[PDB]
């Protein structure tokens, strides 16, 4: 049961994977970041309906099933009890994950933009993915945007191994 990691610097919206994890809300409505960009896209994988923080939920549509993923909010949480959160948060996914059977699945760096509290959380936001993603047999795409954090996942993803 060996999981796959590869980083793409792009778009999520543009995924080719069949599960892409959205950055949500506790509230599930859109959306600036990752999860404004999939709400353009795929709506019919958005329900709208709230959902706890550090949890997530599997929202199905014809072209695309979202994992829809609650990080928590740093602006908002102290930095222990947020560690908590994103470690629960993406625990939750790789709960999905392996419910589900998903095979390639692409995911954000949770809590790493609007819910960053203006620090860089690259390190910590993946280290939480690595860490529940590794309980699973997915082949995961870390979906980043900036050029510098590609070239740092990129080394990291790499250093494991
Ligand atoms: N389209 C995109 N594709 C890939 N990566 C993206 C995209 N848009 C943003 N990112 C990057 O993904 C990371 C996650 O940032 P956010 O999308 O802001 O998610 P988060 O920081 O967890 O904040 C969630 C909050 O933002 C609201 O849109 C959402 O409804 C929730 O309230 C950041 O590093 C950001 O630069």
């Amino acid at each position: 049961k060996a999981p796959s990691y590869h980083v793409v610097r792009g778009d999520i919206a543009t995924a080719t994977e069949g599960v892409i994890i959205n950055a949500a809300n506790s509230k599930g409505q859109p959306g600036g970041g990752v999860c404004g960009a999939l709400y353009k896209k795929f709506p019919e994988s958005f329900d709208l309906q709230p959902i706890e923080v550090g949890k997530a939920r599997l929202v199905k549509g014809a072209a695309k099933h979202i994992i829809h993923a609650v990080g928590p909010n740093f602006n908002k949480v102290s930095e222990v009890e947020g560690d908590k959160q994103l470690a629960e948060a993406y625990e939750s996914i790789a709960k999905i994950v392996n419910d589900n059977n998903y095979k390639s699945v692409a995911i954000p760096l949770l809590s790493t933009g609007i819910f960053s509290g203006n620090k860089d959380r690259l390190t910590q936001s993946l280290n939480h993915l690595l860490t529940a993603l590794d309980t699973t047999d997915a082949d995961v795409a870390i979906y980043c945007r900036d050029k510098k954090w590609e070239m740092t996942l990129k080394e990291a993803v790499a250093r494991r191994e």
